[PDB]
């Protein structure tokens, strides 16, 4: 699925992401345009083998299993495919455990380069939120 914008919005806060670690809406917004295009189908390889998988490129490094990681976690206990739904709620419940591990948005290197210092509400205005 290819969400529009105010759409992902409205599922991502339902999902209780508006100011999640005190990370404003918009921020999660941003972040899902420039990692995926809004695409839950998104997938991209890393240098290193591992896959970075859905709306917000979620690495099967760390957080989910892709049985082509040897070596790596699944420290949100999901097949990464589950992360390529149209439902969003894994993605979303995982991206919840990342934000919290300390390094918070910077996790997300699109993020931190594209969206930080940035007018991150713009990404949510004209929607009814
Ligand atoms: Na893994």
């Amino acid at each position: 699925k290819v969400f529009g914008r105010c759409e992902l919005a409205a599922a991502m806060k339902r999902h209780g992401l508006d100011n999640y670690r005190g990370y404003s809406l918009g921020n999660w917004v941003c972040a899902a345009k420039f990692e995926s295009n809004f695409n839950t189908q998104a997938t991209n390889r890393n240098t290193d083998g591992s896959t970075d998988y859905g709306i917000l490129q979620i690495n099967s490094r760390w957080w989910c299993n892709d049985g082509r990681t040897p070596g790596s976690r699944n420290l949100c206990n999901i097949p990464c495919s589950a992360l390529l739904s149209s439902d969003i709620t894994a993605s979303v419940n995982c991206a919840k455990k990342i934000v919290s591990d300390g390094n918070g948005m910077n996790a997300w290197v699109a993020w931190r380069n594209r969206c930080k210092g940035t007018d991150v509400q713009a990404w949510i205005r004209g929607c009814r939120l």
